[PDB]
């Protein structure tokens, strides 16, 4: 698709079984998801934004489905204000910024 | 341009003739730019991302020069540690995420 960028660039992911929806978002280099419990052994990062710093749990190779795509990497969990689709898992699907 | 997510895409931007660097960014829903003077009125906002909220001041009608293409809308100014050109402006230029 080629999405423009009137109203927020909202899709559906499907994780762990579950829909949610998502951000496709460019500022950000990781990917990063409501609390949820995901499998496996988690590592400790710190993310910064706008406002400061917070912790947040590290998941490596989760299989993630991004409208439609599938695609396997890192997700990190934790008190995030929108679920947010970042450029680790924008360039797996082959996302382009065009103008 | 096509610009790959491989890494940050920032481009070239100036603003009340000054040249500054900043993140084309689809997750932002508003455009904010580190502290610097401009002309004219502006109001009080509040802003929030990950890590809370900040303070900002609003101006409005402001033109931007974004890699060379002329844009106009609102600017928020305050203590961001990057500069973030949002869909306010994104889709003045034309801007559109294609996969
Ligand atoms: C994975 S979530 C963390 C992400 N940060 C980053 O990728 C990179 O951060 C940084 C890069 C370089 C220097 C930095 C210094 N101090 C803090 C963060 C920094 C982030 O918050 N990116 C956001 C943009 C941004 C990048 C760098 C600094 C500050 C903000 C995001 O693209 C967005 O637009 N979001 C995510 S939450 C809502 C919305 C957002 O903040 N909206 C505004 C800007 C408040 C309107």
């Amino acid at each position: 698709p080629q999405i423009t960028l009137w109203k927020r660039p909202l899709v559906t992911i499907k994780i762990g079984g579950q829909l949610k929806e998502a951000l496709l978002d460019t500022g950000a280099d990781d990917t990063v998801i409501e609390e949820m419990s995901l499998p496996g052994r988690w590592k400790p990062k710190m993310i910064g934004g706008i406002g400061g710093f917070i912790k947040v749990r590290q998941y490596d190779q989760i299989i993630i489905e991004i409208a439609g795509h599938k695609a396997i990497g890192t997700v990190l969990v934790g008190p995030t204000p929108v679920n947010i689709i970042g450029r680790n898992l924008l360039t797996q699907i082959g996302a382009t910024l065009n103008f």
